[PDB]
């Protein structure tokens, strides 16, 4: 068995996180913007092997921008941010806030008695609801269940604030004002609180290089807070990915704390990194380092020989959408439209999209299915059915994000033609589209036959590059002979290293029309390789 584990714990961009432990389960809750569902949940029996779970908001349900009705700016980079979710044993419920737009919402599920099954739940328990919505901004929440059941919310910039809730958690019964401001006028943010040892704690970030510990210094949930610093531009355990910094701290089953924190290792996204506590003898915890004073690459294990926790298909696992639902790992650019695409489900799979939108604007496109890619290296493959593509329709795989390159199939009366489509871009003044694409590459005309069975590929470099001007590259490639040999189409397309859009580099699977709805895809399976 594994004794160490390197950071970082996982690849793939999971941001604004929040981690806690019911019984032998540790939970990782991350910030999706507009992508639908929203906010998921990873489960890890060690904090090293982590596996998606569930989505605490199984459809955005922020207003009516978030069903994409008529283009850009839609609701990109507005939805989810930093969030806060815990596990209530009282009620075996799980409960949810965010804070979007002004208003905090409240999702919530029952748990499958978790309590009583060592932290497990059931994946037929799920079962999300929009439980209420508080006409406060709890921006940048942090939600601690107290031992007495009582409900607190810390939160705000860049001052921070502490909220008590009612009995339910629906509405906020008392609030203090400005229980910490940084003594030099610094911005914090990031707030996670917490309950240890008869003490208050509140983890903030100063954005985007530093976190601090905060504890309460009369003993109640609103302090007033004094602070020490956890880390502030601490080296490793990357390169090229900005600091350690926000996330959470939590106890593993023997007792010893650690911290959960991020990197910005754009363009890949946001990643979490895990290092131990110590607690100094007046009740202060510190980052143990490595020899260097760094974060270290490596470190023991939290939990030790913890079979992974294989609930659903991994990252790398070809998915043929068998079954009722999609598997934890997808998520669509905003909310789809439900009438437009069907999981045919049971043995054979296969994910129908209709066209959605009539547009010449990938951006403004509804239905656009996509999921993380994990790093430093790796390709994601889709494997298309297009004979049912209509006149004016575009569908294929995308590398999506706000500067955007895809390779996929252009029908224009009864040709099929595999493109390569670069420039592809949002503006970052109010994310409106800037360019809706340059075809940088023909490839050929595709027969019935070939149309039948196509595979794109995208080859996706997402080693850190974040403060660089080293912008990293990606190329397409596809298969008309069964996936076995591929062809190169078109240049390396140079990926933006911009944290403004927040959510990282995507890989995805889209359709619509230029001309009018009626055509449809199939897509039969996505699988990802990494790259070694």
């Amino acid at each position: 068995q594994a004794s160490t584990f390197t950071n970082p714990v996982l690849w793939e961009d999971h941001p604004d996180l929040e981690v806690f432990r019911v019984g032998s389960v540790f939970y990782y809750s991350s910030s999706t913007f507009a992508y639908s569902p929203g906010a998921p949940v990873l489960k890890s029996y060690d904090l090293v092997h982590w596996t998606p779970v569930t989505h605490s908001v199984p459809r955005l349900n922020f207003g009516s921008n978030y069903d994409l009705p008529s283009g850009t700016p839609g609701a990109y980079v507005k939805g989810i941010w930093a969030s806060t979710l815990r596990y209530r044993r009282s009620n075996d419920r799980f409960y949810w806030y965010g804070c979007v737009e002004g208003r905090t919402y409240l999702w919530t599920s029952p748990g499958g008695n978790a309590l009583a099954n060592n932290g497990e739940v059931p994946p037929s328990a799920w079962n999300w609801q929009h439980t209420a919505t508080i006409d406060n901004c709890y921006y940048d929440a942090g939600l601690l269940i107290d031992d007495d059941d009582t409900m607190y919310i810390a939160y705000g910039n860049p001052t921070i604030n502490v909220a008590q809730l009612s009995p339910d958690g629906t509405r906020q019964v008392r609030v203090q004002q400005r229980v910490y401001a940084h003594p030099q006028g610094q911005t914090v943010e990031g707030a996670r609180m917490y309950k240890i040892r008869g003490n208050y704690y509140i983890l903030v970030t100063r954005p985007a290089d530093a976190e601090y510990v905060l504890r309460s210094t009369t003993g109640s949930p609103f302090g007033p807070y004094e602070a020490r610093t956890l880390v502030s531009r601490i080296q490793g355990p990357l390169a090229n990915a900005g600091f350690a910094h926000q996330g959470g701290i939590v106890d593993a089953p023997d007792g010893t704390w650690h911290y959960v924190a991020f990197m910005d290792a754009y363009p890949g996204g946001r990643i979490p990194v895990v290092a131990p506590l110590r607690w100094t003898a007046d009740g202060w915890p510190e980052v143990v380092t490595d020899s260097q004073g760094r974060w270290g690459t490596s470190y023991p294990i939290p939990v030790r020989g913890a079979k992974n926790a294989t609930e659903g298909l991994a990252s790398t696992d070809l998915d043929e959408f068998r079954g009722t639902r999609f598997s934890e790992h997808w998520e669509w650019n905003h909310n789809p439209d439900t009438s437009k695409f069907t999981l045919l489900g049971g043995n054979e799979g296969g994910l129908i999209l209709r066209t959605a939108t009539v547009t010449g604007d990938l951006f403004a496109a509804r239905n656009t299915l996509t999921r993380r890619i994990a790093g430093p290296k790796a390709s994601g493959i889709f494997r298309l059915d297009v004979r049912g593509m209509r006149d004016g329709d575009r569908a294929g795989a995308v590398l999506f994000r706000d500067r955007a390159a895809y390779i996929g199939v252009w029908k224009q009366g009864n040709e099929a033609r595999i493109v390569m489509v670069d420039d592809l871009r949002l503006n970052e003044d109010g994310w409106r589209t800037a360019s809706t694409g340059r075809v940088a590459a023909n490839g050929p005309v595709i027969d019935t036959n070939a149309q039948q069975d196509i595979w794109l590929r995208i080859d996706a470099d997402i080693t850190p590059a974040f403060g660089t001007n080293t912008e990293r590259t990606t190329t397409f490639y596809y298969s008309i002979d069964g996936g076995r040999t591929y062809t190169r189409l078109g240049p390396a397309f140079a990926m933006t290293n911009s944290w403004r859009y927040f959510t990282g580099y995507r890989f995805g699977v889209f359709n619509f029309s230029t001309k009018s709805l009626g055509g449809e895809v199939k897509v039969k399976g996505f699988k990802m390789n990494m790259i070694l």
